[PDB]
């Protein structure tokens, strides 16, 4: 059993860690807009879009009852980017960096 605000305080530093990464978090800070980004097939491929702003809003409105639900949304965001983008993409490579940062940050948090 987790109290939403307690979980939020525990998890927020990990989300902050992602946001802190500049430029690597920039493609992830707002929801993908396929028309703006010149990726018109995006919503065909990515059925379950996720971004940092969405994760933050879920965290802030207590929609994560349990820490793995948060972790699952972070990895959803990563997996979407790896799925849509080519390995040669700026976004793909940025995503890989974010995943490294996240793993490094979420580990000591889950322990606590
Ligand atoms: C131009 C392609 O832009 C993207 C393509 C795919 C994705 C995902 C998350 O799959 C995201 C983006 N967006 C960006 O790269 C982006 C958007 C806004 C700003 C910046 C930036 O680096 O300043 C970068």
């Amino acid at each position: 059993i987790f109290k939403p605000e307690e979980l939020r305080q525990a998890l927020m530093p990990t989300l902050e860690a992602l946001y802190r990464q500049d430029p690597e978090s920039l493609p992830f800070r707002q929801p993908v807009d396929p028309q703006l980004l010149g990726i018109p097939d995006y919503f065909d491929i990515v059925k379950n879009p996720m971004d940092l702003s969405t994760i933050k809003r879920k965290l802030d409105t207590g929609q994560y009852q349990e820490p793995w639900q948060y972790v699952d949304d972070v990895w959803l965001m990563f997996n979407n980017a790896w799925l849509y983008n080519r390995k040669t993409s700026r976004v793909y490579k940025f995503c890989s960096k974010l995943a490294e940062v996240f793993e490094q940050e979420i580990d000591p948090v889950m322990q606590s």
